[PDB]
């Protein structure tokens, strides 16, 4: 493959995090192009190929690998990292909805990609979209409980498709309106388990549009193929202050 790389063109200068599985280090390629790079730790496992022939604007992109062990994957790097932690630090204070509509357009617009190529994300949440510059946000982590994010169909019959992807964008346009807060507020697992099943949902968080808790709650709709498109999803918060929202004026928070 014209992707494998030399393990000599990789310098690894920063060391991001680590998990379970590896590290992940911000680094420099060919000594000119920055990049991430995730580790995995020789014992956890031996699909990019996959990644290769996933491309779109809005998905974070697969650059290079190194495919003995230890392996390494070389990707592109989004400067500000987690979207739960840009939400809830320094930069959660001046957001504003229509950054954060615009925001949620962006990732709308990676999961509409996903849904043509009939992929399944499986874990779509705010911990797993990366940040970088100008606001712009990625669907990240294709290839790895979160109860709080899943459908119900999902977590309990294991039925995971594309439509418990959106309903995960619902819960998704939550943190995103509550500057990153748990869902649910209060409730545990098992709490939320049960009280999503005889019907609750989410009320409108405070000073954000009906018309957007609306969206969210046609993503949580029980029939997963009562649920919106991702298609639909995006189009519409694209259009959503001319459309949908034409007199809206900045609050407090929102
Ligand atoms: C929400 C939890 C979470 O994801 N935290 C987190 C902890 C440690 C490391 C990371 O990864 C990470 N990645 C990037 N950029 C990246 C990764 C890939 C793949 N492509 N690009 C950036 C960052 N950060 C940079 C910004 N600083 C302020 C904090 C970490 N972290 C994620």
């Amino acid at each position: 493959d014209a992707w494998e790389i030399p393990r000599e063109s990789l310098r690894l200068e920063v060391k991001l995090g680590q998990g379970c599985f590896g590290e992940v280090w911000m680094g420099t390629w060919n000594g000119t192009t920055r990049v991430a790079i995730k580790t995995l730790k020789p014992g956890t496992m031996s699909e990019a190929q996959v990644m290769k022939k996933l491309r779109h604007e809005k998905l974070v992109q697969l650059y290079a690998v190194v495919s003995e062990e230890p392996i390494y994957i070389v990707m592109e790097y989004m400067s500000k990292g987690c979207l739960l932690d840009f939400l809830k630090g320094e930069m959660g204070k001046y957001l504003r909805l229509p950054q954060l509509v615009d925001m949620a357009a962006q990732i709308a617009s990676g999961m509409a990609y996903v849904e043509r190529m009939n992929y399944v994300h499986r874990d779509l949440r705010a911990a797993n979209i990366l940040v970088g510059e100008n606001l712009v946000c990625k669907v990240a982590d294709f290839g790895l409980f979160p109860i709080k994010w899943t459908a119900p169909e999902a977590a309990l019959y294991g039925r995971f498709t594309i439509k418990s992807d959106v309903w995960s964008f619902g819960i998704l346009l939550t943190e995103l309106t509550t500057k990153g807060r748990v869902p649910y507020p209060g409730m545990v697992n098992r709490e939320v388990l049960d009280q999503v099943e005889r019907g609750y949902r989410m009320p409108c968080p405070p000073e954000c549009p009906e018309s957007l808790h609306d969206l969210m709650c046609q993503c949580w709709r029980k029939d997963p193929e009562e649920r919106p498109t991702f298609e639909y999803l995006q189009a519409f918060l694209e259009d959503y202050f001319t459309s949908t929202e034409p007199q809206y004026q900045p609050g407090e928070n929102l």
